[PDB]
């Protein structure tokens, strides 16, 4: 604001779960305010979410990015985390940022499975949101879940176990059937604001068709294919991403 | 079970959350067990419900029936509730059910909205959820937030405000903006197993046409619509609708 520039570790609670975000708050009385969103086994400062807070913040646009529940230093177990409850967790976030006096105008950016965070809570609060960026948007998960393959981890689709051990962790049986049925493109589509889309070509853990397939349903939407880009738009990639982000939020 | 008969108080964590229980144990090694739950505003211990887990018990079949987050005796205020985190209290209900080394067969019986929780719950769970008994189930709470009038409560639904003052509570927007795009029929019919459905055809608080919409999406569903009861089957119509449940999960 005014007289406070930096960044604050803050805390919130869901359903008697903290939740712990950092915001970087810019110069001047009123400003735009970005909530960054992280994706599936990530937290919140990923060396791409710390860029993007950074670069926004150079722009006097404040941000939130808080570590999702089941993540970073949020509470919650992993198993115990879904799409649906992140989603709860961002309405939460939500409720903070939207009472804040100093916020003029929200954006939400939300990377992978964050993404789909930012794209249905964007399709719930469609005249509260002002813009959107989805960074390879996850919206893939749903089809994996319904075909019995979660990153190279399979499972009977039609029988779900009650857990199942992925990777070095353990997803619950209720993400999987969440994930299923989860109306990811018919809510998301509600925003008829702007949406910038960015998507790594070589992305091999979210097709690029999610993001190709958003562009179709968003009635206001601008699609950046990244040649030769990752999932995690990380190194020689990042820049790029997180200019195209800051331009897309400073118009 | 063999040994002890009668309720017991039981208590789940949902995420950071107590939800309060009342488990009514019945005689036996092996039983059924029905997960009950209550509507909108309600709690675990209605008249009705009271009836159908007494009834249930008399008949051998276990039960459990929980307030939901912001209601009775369970954690969380109003406010903060919504059908998406009762469907999650659900979900941590089933948990402890499944879990149960007595229990047989798993059914689900919901009043009102506690039915659209049932309702859902099952088409998450199609394999593992046996049977549904649905009373008055409300899916018309999606119409009504969609039109801007909630239990004569009003509201603009393309400016849905933070929270809504509603009798002596206080209801989350995001209650609104949940239910006015809620999936309830498209997971609702998942389950293709045995599903019942008592409406009462004066039912001012939830149409009928609720139920009629559920018998036609529904693979294999009985329609009960009993002539002349209300929204909470009171009076005479209460052991009628407590009758039919129980004989639909035997
Ligand atoms: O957030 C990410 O970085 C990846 C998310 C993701 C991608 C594919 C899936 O099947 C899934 O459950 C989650
Ligand atoms: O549970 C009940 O007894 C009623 C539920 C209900 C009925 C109509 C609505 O619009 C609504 O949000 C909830
Ligand atoms: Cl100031
Ligand atoms: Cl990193
Ligand atoms: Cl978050
Ligand atoms: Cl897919
Ligand atoms: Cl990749
Ligand atoms: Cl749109
Ligand atoms: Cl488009
Ligand atoms: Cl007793
Ligand atoms: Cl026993
Ligand atoms: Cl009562
Ligand atoms: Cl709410
Ligand atoms: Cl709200
Ligand atoms: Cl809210
Ligand atoms: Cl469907
Ligand atoms: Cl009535
Ligand atoms: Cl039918």
């Amino acid at each position: 604001n005014l007289y406070f520039q930096g960044m604050a570790t803050i805390t919130l609670e869901r359903d008697g779960l903290q939740l712990v975000g950092t915001r970087e708050e810019p110069f001047g009385e009123i400003y735009d305010m970005a909530i960054i969103f992280h994706g599936f086994t990530a937290n919140r400062n990923t060396s791409l979410l710390r860029e993007i807070a950074n670069s926004l913040r150079d722009e006097n646009i404040a941000s939130v990015r808080f570590d999702f529940n089941g993540h970073g230093d949020s509470d919650g177990k992993f198993e115990n985390m879904t799409v649906l409850n992140e989603i709860e967790d961002a309405n939460a976030i939500l409720n903070y940022v939207k009472t804040d006096p100093h916020v003029r105008n929200i954006y939400l950016v939300g990377h992978a499975q964050g993404g789909v965070v930012a794209s249905m809570l964007a399709g719930l609060y469609p005249d509260l949101i002002k813009k959107v960026v989805l960074l390879a948007p996850a919206a893939t998960l749903k089809g994996d879940a319904l075909e019995g393959n979660t990153q190279g981890v399979t499972y009977n689709p039609d029988h779900i176990p009650d857990r199942l051990p992925f990777k070095d962790l353990t997803l619950g049986g209720f993400y999987l059937r969440i994930a299923q049925q989860l109306p990811i493109y018919e809510v998301s589509a509600q925003f008829t604001k702007p949406v910038c889309l960015i998507h790594g070509t070589d992305d091999t853990v979210v097709s690029p068709n999610a993001s190709k397939k958003y562009d179709q349903i968003y009635q206001n939407s601008t699609l950046h294919l990244i040649e030769g880009a990752d999932h995690c738009f990380s190194d020689s990639y990042q820049k790029n991403a997180v200019n195209l982000t800051t331009d897309f939020l400073q118009n």
